[PDB]
């Protein structure tokens, strides 16, 4: 099975590399992960909280990581180039808080002693992409305040705050709101405005949960209860809708096991995100995603890496 064929087969076309991000694309690095590394990384579920985490299992150029000490069933993937895991001992220089694996304290760990106790070693520092190295993303700092659109199902653009910045990237948490809808943004992520956005665009602000009287929340009101400031203006550079058209086919993480990649093809888009149907499955498991995901990548980046593709359902 080669796309060549199947092209000339479906009379298709894939999408051009060109309308990845070149993070999506990018299939020459190397993956220096090894099974039993162990390193520190956020925890999918709750992108504000690091955690020590082993590689699990290595393909191509993708990892399965393992949080140390619970069960298997919270395993993950994520890509070699991943802005999200860190090498052993970034929390520490970075002062962050990590979460001490299952059966220790935060009082009583140390990766000189863990590493020894369990006879492991800490995945090098030059297989991270995110080290804090890099020039944090300008005019967005920890404190201010944003709005921004929460994936709460439905969605609903609510009152935000930067939680944590590392290396070119910011945290955006929702005031008061739970944990879990946190998200890691860039200054051009099409999810965030500046305070007064909706005022503007006139549309509904959803305040921050239980504040009193939501009816009239005014947010110079509550910068000041806050003393929080606003992100600036200027630093709000939204980027350009994606151009994916519908038909062009790419290959796409399969959100059912994530361990396979499937033949994928557009169904679907909007300004910034795309509907994938994998070739040859029902229709029931289409999904939107955004179109800088990191699990989306253009025909081919499975045989480039050295990753396994799942021909469509013969």
């Amino acid at each position: 099975w080669s796309w060549e064929s199947y092209l000339e087969e479906q009379k298709a076309i894939t999408a051009p590399v060109s309308l990845f991000q070149d993070s999506q694309a990018v299939t020459h690095n190397k993956n220096g992960f090894k099974l039993g590394m162990k390193l520190e990384g956020i925890d999918p579920q709750h992108p504000s909280m690091y955690f020590i985490l082993t590689v699990a299992e290595v393909c191509g150029y993708r990892l399965r990581l393992h949080f140390d000490g619970y069960s298997e069933c919270h395993d993950f993937w994520v890509n070699a180039n991943s802005p999200d895991i860190h090498p052993a001992g970034w929390f520490e220089k970075t002062g962050h808080k990590l979460q001490p694996p299952k059966g220790y304290k935060e009082e009583e760990f140390s990766w000189s002693q863990y590493l020894r106790s369990t006879r492991a070693q800490a995945a090098p520092k030059h297989l991270f992409v995110s080290q804090s190295h890099s020039p944090p993303p300008l005019g967005f700092q920890v404190g201010m305040k944003l709005e921004a659109v929460a994936r709460m199902n439905p969605s609903l653009v609510c009152v935000a705050s930067v939680t944590d910045v590392v290396d070119s990237r910011f945290l955006v948490h929702f005031d008061n709101w739970d944990d879990t809808y946190d998200y890691w943004c860039d200054p051009s992520s099409p999810y965030i405005h500046p305070v007064g956005w909706c005022q503007k665009q006139g549309k509904p602000l959803t305040p921050p949960q239980d504040y009193p009287d939501p009816d009239n929340f005014c947010w110079e009101k509550y910068l000041e209860e806050t003393g929080a400031s606003a992100v600036p203006t200027w630093a709000f550079k939204v980027r350009p809708p994606h151009s994916f058209l519908v038909n062009m086919k790419l290959e796409a993480v399969d959100r059912r096991n994530p361990a396979l990649i499937r033949v994928a093809s557009v169904e679907d888009v909007e300004d910034h995100r795309i509907k994938i149907h994998f070739d040859g499955w029902s229709h029931g498991y289409d999904f939107w995603i955004d179109a800088d995901h990191p699990d989306i990548h253009p025909a081919g980046w499975c045989s480039k890496t050295g990753h396994p593709l799942q021909p469509p359902l013969g």
